[PDB]
């Protein structure tokens, strides 16, 4: 049937905006994934795109709640992280926490692209843990 | 049982409670829309700016200034139900529903309230980014 016809059009264009078949992702996020140290079983992450010559940062807040976010612990146990930016694909890259400079250098690039970040730190005492991947 | 092991498990375990649907870890500014294949009824997941206001959501079909429809637009349209979920909470199988002038416009505020530059993307083109109430 033509009422078919263009169902089977429109999921085709959905499909077209992925890069596994699930996730559409568009800026201003990005998709992070995240291997269960256990059972090795994915969960994914969307989080606000920082970006730098091919690397990107995983800000690791809860939206203001000064607990960590659930993914945290995860990811220090299993650095090896993949990046899903629009149609764009970066697997098993690692996840590496900063410290120091490195750190302060991504948190400006992260103010830079979701400002109310550092409106998240000053809710807290403690630095909100930063990731480069890659 | 193993310390290392009981390690890899417990932060495993945080995860997991994080979850919802034991896959998608969602935390502000972001929330997730889930979307159903017009066809094939297959699920696509569509992580977007969290615009809320009295437990109603707004999806902005933008593609980050790129004039082009992001691929989830149409078929929001030809399916209109979809389920959100927001940190620990999941509000399933709601209407997604266009949104035209007047609250259109008030939703646009919302939105531009939350991520400013989606004004900047009503910048680079001519056609109105359409707007969607999840509701």
């Amino acid at each position: 049937s033509p009422t078919d016809w263009v169902r089977e059009q429109t999921e085709r264009i959905l499909e077209q905006g992925t890069t596994d078949g699930v996730h559409v992702l568009d800026r201003p996020i990005v998709l992070f994934t995240t291997t269960g140290a256990k059972s090795g079983k994915k969960r994914y992450v969307p989080l606000m795109r920082v970006e730098e010559n091919g690397k990107y940062a995983m800000v690791a807040s809860k939206g203001g709640d000064p607990k960590h976010p659930s993914w945290y612990f995860n990811v220090k146990a299993n650095p090896t992280v993949s990046v899903q930016d629009g149609d764009k694909v970066l697997p098993d890259r690692t996840a590496r926490e900063l410290e120091g400079e490195e750190r302060e250098h991504w948190w400006k690039l992260a103010v830079e692209a979701y400002p109310p970040y550092a409106e998240y730190q000053t809710k807290t005492d403690r630095l909100i843990p930063v990731f480069i991947v890659e």
